[PDB]
């Protein structure tokens, strides 16, 4: 057990406590590990150096703990004017293990600073073999970052990020970038200017259990390849939770495969509830998908192919083998179809046992091998 007071941290809302807190982290690390405690207070921090130096660098076996979200706050100094990749982060180009944070708030002070600031960052190095592992983040709030809220990054094995909140950030609340065997559980993302949750860059064997995303400018959740010619995300389970009142689709799956969205409540989004865009083997199971298309006419579920022939892969990604089963889909005034396929090569969809109401047509299919069975709809008046 280490206490940042013993290293000269003032926690007074004005003094720069970066050097004191980093000294407590380094002492815990040199001793073989420990928990660095921050008692209640606002702890101001400045940038440590170059963008990859963040503000504070955690190390192997070191955990930060505050007195509770909103009680312990680590906040960027007024007037900061440089890119900061993680107010708390792991070292760049090192495989860092058994570290994390709990019971505190990170505040990026976007109203009184400039340039891109991310709340949490960790990883090894883009394109390089190597992984951080056993990151545990519990009961953390990340707010007011001009960049990302939480950005666990390439590569991390066995992330646990639970019971946390990301809000009022300029990009995405939570990013899962090249995560392997990781979990987001019981998190909330709201009022971010882009996505609530963004799973990207080859993430695989990843669980999103009981997460909530609402009021974000982008998607509630997007699962996507990203901008580079990399292995697509695959083997992703979205289990339960709620994705509502977002600016774009509730849930977007783009150039990713073997993603399951199940038992979720998806409603009030600007465009479709669920969109599948150049994806294979997606399973949309047992969801309530209703009252979407709030911004303009759209189907509750859209299935379409992604034309990357002039992009980084050179490939045309048809959407194939989508299973849409056991959903209750209820359109509202702007909803066109319950499930729409574009006439773009999308094929091998199978609709099974959906309850579909409130739409112009339950299913609007084009694939020569796409099928629909067991749709339930209210009988005509
Ligand atoms: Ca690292
Ligand atoms: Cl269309």
């Amino acid at each position: 057990d280490y206490n940042v007071k013993d290293f000269g941290a003032l926690g007074d809302g004005v003094s720069d406590d970066r050097v004191a807190i980093q000294a407590a982290i380094d002492a815990a690390h040199a001793a073989g590990g420990g928990t660095v405690y921050l008692p209640p207070g606002e702890y101001r921090v400045s940038a440590a150096g170059e963008p990859s130096d963040g503000c504070l660098t955690l190390r192997d076996n070191v955990y930060l703990a505050g007195a509770g979200m909103g009680q312990t706050v680590i906040k960027l100094v007024d007037g900061s004017a440089q890119k900061i990749t993680g107010i708390v982060r792991s070292p760049f180009g090192e495989e860092t293990s058994n570290f994390g944070m709990r019971d505190l708030t990170l505040d990026g002070n976007r109203a009184n600073t400039v340039d891109k600031v991310d709340g949490w960052f960790n990883g090894y190095a883009p394109g390089q073999p190597g992984a951080d592992r056993n990151v545990t983040i519990e009961r953390v709030e990340v707010r007011e970052m001009s960049g990302y809220g939480f950005d666990p990054h390439e590569q991390t094995i066995n992330l646990v990020l639970r019971d946390s909140v990301a809000h009022h950030n300029g990009l995405d609340g939570f990013v899962a970038d090249y995560q392997i065997g990781g979990t987001f559980e019981n998190n909330v993302a709201y009022a971010n200017d882009r996505h609530g949750f963004n799973i990207v860059t080859s993430t695989n064997d990843f669980v999103m259990r009981n997460n909530v995303a609402y009021g974000n400018g982008g998607n509630g959740l997007v699962v996507q390849r990203g901008s580079e010619n990399l292995a697509h995300p695959e083997n992703i389970l979205i289990d339960g939770g709620s994705y509502y009142d977002n600016g774009l689709e509730g849930v977007l799956v783009k150039m990713s495969n073997n993603v399951t969205v199940q038992n979720a409540d998806i409603h009030g989004n600007g465009s479709s509830g669920v969109r599948v865009y150049g994806a294979q083997g997606v399973q949309i199971l047992g969801n309530q998908i209703h009252d979407n298309a709030k911004t303009a006419v759209a189907p509750e579920v859209l299935l379409q192919s992604y034309d990357d022939t002039l992009g980084v892969s050179g490939n045309y990604y048809t959407t194939l083998n989508t299973r849409v089963e056991g959903n209750t889909i209820t359109g509202s005034a702007n909803s066109t179809y319950g499930v729409q396929e574009r006439n773009d090569g999308t094929d091998f969809s199978s609709l099974v046992g959906n309850t579909i109401n409130g739409v112009q047509e339950a299913a609007h299919l084009y694939g020569p091998n796409s099928t629909v069975s067991g749709t339930v709809s209210a009988p005509p008046q």
